């Protein structure tokens, strides 16, 4: 595994809501796609522009207490200030005792832990977090990653009724990351595709005995992720992903998997 | 891959609830059980017989837009009217980037998705969904299968305390389908027995590593499986299963799984 | 497995209108008494109910018979001042004769009352009378320490909000959680620093076990998960936050550490 090294920036947004950028000026909500080896380590040179502490959490990745992102172990960010945090991963292997230690990979992400409480309330609803990606060695790559967050009531800080929209054309490989957080639990549905509930989102081959589903169960916090081929046995369309809690999904958490013919168009849009 | 027919109808039934059926004047609560070998087809000649639009949305299985049962895809059907709604399933398999393909196999559900709101939410209160189930080759097969549904408040739309009972003999391989609806998580409880929380149910061999339960929390639309032998290790006996949210066991999610000696008999009460 | 064991357990009140299992009149905890099994063993428990009210005892997961099954539907509580002895049984995986394995009993469990306030025990659960079940497989590997964390409702073992528990260690010992929810909410369950795969043991079987790998995990009611850790693996000494991670939850106390030292007895800065 490699030595990587970026920037990242928390700053304010238009409408009272807050984001994470690789760069000042363009801070997205959800932050920034993270993607690691197992073995990599990343030291993230963080910057706060805002007038309220703010701070880095990471889920699942190797931290030393002075990276936690807490104030609990000094290790919050000044308005304004500067701190360089440190995550790393390790591969899986057998210990000396005979015992597996479980790997770095999965889905996971990050946000932060101090803006309105010392949980990071503020800064969570105001969209202060993003996604993790840890690949082991032999992971099936995909042609793209969407990431789902199930914020409170909204997706990815959206308006009820907005989307997300995703688009791809039939038989590409799309890989999604699913993550929560706020108040409520929520249930994340897709219309016409289907995956595994294990580390990867795939079966390892026929004796993998996990449940395969289209509809999970997720809390504050919870990540996952999964591939699949768009299309595959179904066709092109426009395919629902929604929470499938009823009062949910008629208020507006709903978006679209856009899944476009070879050529380019969908049946009755 | 047998291809195979049935024909289904919505009638709204007594206390202003709706039931899918497989003839007129039959329809229940849940809908009738739809059994499936991988591989296999199933057409749904589908018969409106209400006053509103209604529809059929299956989970899980491959299936066209044109079959989504949704308003958005042009697929629900007018009052009195009908409509030819396909459920394709597959084997799982070897793709030729080398991945494994998952499978049809599965517990899985279907239901309304326009009565009341676009997404169903009044069909599903008042009783259009039932279970379906896709078998892989191999798979051990009950000697009963008995549906569970926590849709919101209720079992099978049951009023409060009032079952349902299900009747097993001592040494039956009885298998549950458990689904879920509506606005609120549950968790699933039942007395006596225990399951692997994986695809069947029960462990594939001593290196299955599946968490072993007797207690699962679910939200709206999760579906899943087992299968037990009745009262192996604990006896004949009124088997309580319930919701364990303690509020919601003390309102009424509460029902007997009945399990007689070879003689019929059961213990006390 | 195969041994057969005998306690006592007593249910009492305690101060503030709370109540619990201990294993002596006037020592009740909450949680109770962890119960340790291997897979083969039988308990029986000799139980006296000192209190006022009906109680009982109810066990997830282990065999038992009608006539303990704790419960006011199969005539299996206890009246107040009365006793009664309770048999659990446990036993190992095997193949049955159609084929198929039987699944064995090892596991994370817990028991409660089942009769106080209502026929379901939520009087009782609310007021602390629940504890921790743990059956062992032949081969699984034994932890240093167990630590039991129930989200009883908005209070972790019924202490006040903002009050812990916390859970010391050193890096490099092998640490045991047993987690359980009760009550009337969801919860999800946080712990910084460390993660465990998704499975009955909390540890994978070996490169091949698929089980996600997770530090963040959704809990019902009734649930019950447990897991192993080796304290500071990868990420050293420290003060460790555990807590759950909706947001309201957190904000409101349901919060504690897992304070782990360094070999020299030290945790940085502190
Ligand atoms: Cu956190
Ligand atoms: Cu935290
Ligand atoms: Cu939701
Ligand atoms: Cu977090
Ligand atoms: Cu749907
Ligand atoms: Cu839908
Ligand atoms: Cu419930
Ligand atoms: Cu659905
Ligand atoms: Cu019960
Ligand atoms: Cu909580
Ligand atoms: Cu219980």
């Amino acid at each position: 595994g490699e030595v990587r090294r970026i920037k990242l920036y928390a700053e304010r947004l238009a409408d009272g809501q807050m984001g994470y950028g690789l760069e000042k000026g363009r801070a997205t909500i959800p932050g920034p796609l993270i993607e690691l080896n197992e073995g990599d380590t990343l030291h993230i040179e963080f910057e706060n522009t805002m007038d309220v502490r703010a701070s880095l959490h990471v889920h699942g990745l190797d931290y030393e207490v002075s990276s936690d992102g807490t104030t609990l172990n000094k290790s919050d960010v000044e308005p304004g200030g500067t701190r360089t945090y440190t995550w790393r991963t390790h591969a899986p292997g057998r210990r000396s005792d005979g015992t597996w230690r479980a790997g770095s990979a999965g889905y996971w992400h990050y946000h932060d832990h101090v803006v309105g409480t010392e949980h990071g309330t503020g800064g969570i609803r105001k969209g202060l977090y993003g996604p993790v990606i840890v690949r082991r060695k032999g992971d099936v790559l995909p042609d793209a990653t969407h990431t789902i967050v199930f914020n409170d009531m909204l997706i990815n800080n959206r308006p009820a009724h907005s989307g997300p929209n995703f688009e791809a054309t039939v038989g590409d490989r799309v890989e999604f990351v699913m993550i929560t957080h706020g108040e409520y639990y929520h249930t994340f549905h897709m219309h016409g595709h289907r995956w595994a509930d294990n580390r990867t989102g795939m079966l390892t081959g026929p004796d993998d005995p996990s449940q395969v589903v289209d509809n999970k169960i997720v809390g504050p916090a919870d990540s996952f992720g999964f591939q699949v081929i768009a299309g595959e046995g179904v066709g092109a369309g426009a395919w629902m992903y929604h929470c499938h809690v009823q009062s949910h999904s008629d208020m507006g958490m709903v978006g679209l998997f856009l899944v476009k013919k070879t050529d380019g168009t969908i049946p009755g849009y």
